């Protein structure tokens, strides 16, 4: 069986922080830690009041001079478990089911004879950033793929979920064809937001507390806007009509050609700078140049557009289209476009009734991956 590298999505691996902060926003926030603690995922940090401590640690500071993000004064954030699976199997190191992400899939892989940290390895990254600020990650990923090729005697299967598919495409677009033909067996693409997702507009405008209803959407908006990855996943014109309205208000519409106005009108000009930094990273048309299995959920209501009676500090009414509840179905068109642009096979696989996250623990998804890895 071929070696496997797992690439997670946004929020898709643990992050750890170490503190030596000059000040804090509440007295009950820790100023200083002697070692790293888990900043994602730890539910006790997301309770009312305490979450102000968390936001102040996990937010990125955008520097207009350097056109780059930095951690707040006296904060370090690191990615544990690179080359291992623990940090993307469980987002919560207490291993509560709430943080269960790749765990079911890795249990299946190990059942099929894989070994954690050996011929199955994770490629976790700082998912708050876009690829322009994860250079070292891609060098480490190249080196790990080469090492696994050398140890286990064969090219590797990349398995990516959600935004991990965009990270993986960015990586493959920048490796020579000869390198990919040697080192990459296949790319199994799970719930890939090719061309971005509509849901980013609402996150940036009014915030999204859907998975944390005790906290105010305007409070979590501060953190969600600070993540470059959010602006990176705004809809692109290679998937969506430039005339498609994502946000309607009483006085103005916003299509994907209106992002500069959008960022001005929501009071977040840094987001426009982030979109300029990141919009060109993934080449619109250029396929990965490897055997590609495009698995996408359908039949789950998926936010498509937003109507705001009051903008931007109130929840909108939501208009839904087809998809997996997160990734719009239109994202799958991109796979179809690649059939005619690369010699390697592009196989499309609809997962009807498969929700974005549940598809990672779903018997039909795992049965598909098993056929790819162990053969007929
Ligand atoms: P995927 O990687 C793609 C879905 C993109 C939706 C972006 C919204 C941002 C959420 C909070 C922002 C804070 C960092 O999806 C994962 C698996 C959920
Ligand atoms: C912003 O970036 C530049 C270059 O790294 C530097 O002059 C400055 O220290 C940074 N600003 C802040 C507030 O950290
Ligand atoms: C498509 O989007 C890119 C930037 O993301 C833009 O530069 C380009 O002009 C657009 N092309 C159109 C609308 O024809
Ligand atoms: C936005 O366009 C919609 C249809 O796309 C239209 O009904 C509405 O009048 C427009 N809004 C504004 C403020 O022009
Ligand atoms: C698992 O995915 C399949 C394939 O689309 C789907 O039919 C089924 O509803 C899913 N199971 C669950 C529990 O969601």
């Amino acid at each position: 069986h071929p070696p496997v590298v797992l690439v997670p999505g946004d929020l898709g691996n643990q992050l750890e922080a170490k503190l030596d902060k000059p000040t804090v926003v509440h007295y009950l926030c820790s100023k200083k830690t002697e070692s790293y603690f888990t900043i994602w995922l730890n539910l006790e940090l997301l309770l009312p009041v305490i979450i102000d401590c968390w936001i102040d640690n996990i937010r990125l500071v955008y520097n207009k001079t350097s056109r780059a993000t930095q951690f707040p004064d006296g904060v370090d954030v690191r990615v544990p478990g690179f080359g291992k699976t623990f940090s993307l199997e469980f987002l919560d190191p207490s291993k509560s089911s709430v943080g269960s992400y790749f765990h079911t899939m890795v249990e299946s892989l190990v059942g099929w004879g894989y070994t954690r940290g050996e011929d199955v390895r994770g490629a976790p990254y700082d998912w708050r950033r876009a690829p322009n600020e994860n250079g070292p990650y891609f060098l480490a990923l190249r080196e790990m793929i080469e090492e696994m090729y050398q140890l286990y005697g064969g090219p590797v299967v990349l398995v990516a979920h959600s935004m991990g598919n965009m990270y993986t495409l960015y990586f493959l677009q920048r490796q020579p064809q000869a390198w990919k033909d040697k080192y990459i067996r296949a790319f199994v693409s799970l719930g890939a937001p090719w061309g971005g997702v509509a849901k980013t507009l609402r996150v940036l405008a009014s915030g999204d507390n859907n998975r944390i209803p005790v906290i105010g959407p305007l409070k979590i908006r501060e953190q969600q806007r600070s993540a470059v990855s959010t602006s990176w996943l705004l809809p692109y014109n290679y998937t969506w009509s430039p005339e498609k309205v994502f946000v309607q208000t009483p006085t103005i519409n916003y299509t994907l050609r209106d992002y500069r106005k959008f960022f001005q009108d929501i009071g977040f000009e840094d987001g426009w700078l982030m979109r300029q930094d990141t919009e060109g990273l993934v080449e619109a048309t250029m396929p990965p140049g490897v055997q590609l299995h495009c698995l996408y959920g359908t039949g789950v209501p998926t936010p498509d557009s937003f109507y705001y009676e009051s903008f931007p500090d109130r929840d909108p009414k939501i208009c839904f289209g087809d998809g997996d509840g997160t990734v719009n179905l239109k994202s799958a068109l991109q796979c179809q476009a690649w059939q005619s642009r690369q010699e390697h096979q592009v196989l499309l696989q609809e997962l009807p009734g498969s929700e974005h996250i549940e598809m990672l623990a779903n018997a039909t998804t795992l049965a598909y991956l098993k056929r790819v890895l162990l053969g007929p």
